[PDB]
């Protein structure tokens, strides 16, 4: 029992907003919508299309990368607001 000192919240608040400048440019924006022990759940959108190809293949990179850099993790419900592209 340490402290309710800057807690998850405010790290991945923090650094989505941070990479969020990024994330648009190629990916999109995410957005956190609870934070659990391990159910986290998160939403991504780059803008509003129906049948994302790119956005798939993303997604399963954010994903890996976060259990990757946050091993322990259970579950993640990260839904995507659709996000189409222009050509390929």
């Amino acid at each position: 029992m340490p402290t309710e000192n800057p807690t998850m919240f405010d790290q991945v608040a923090e650094v989505i907003e941070r990479l969020r400048p990024f994330l648009l440019r190629d990916g999109g924006d995410c957005t956190l919508v609870d934070v659990e022990d391990g159910i986290v759940k998160l939403q991504l959108h780059g803008a509003c299309g129906t049948c994302p190809s790119s956005t798939i293949t993303l997604k399963a990179g954010i994903e890996r990368a976060l259990h990757e850099e946050v091993p322990g993790v259970i579950e993640v419900e990260q839904v995507f607001l659709e996000h189409h592209h222009h050509h390929h």
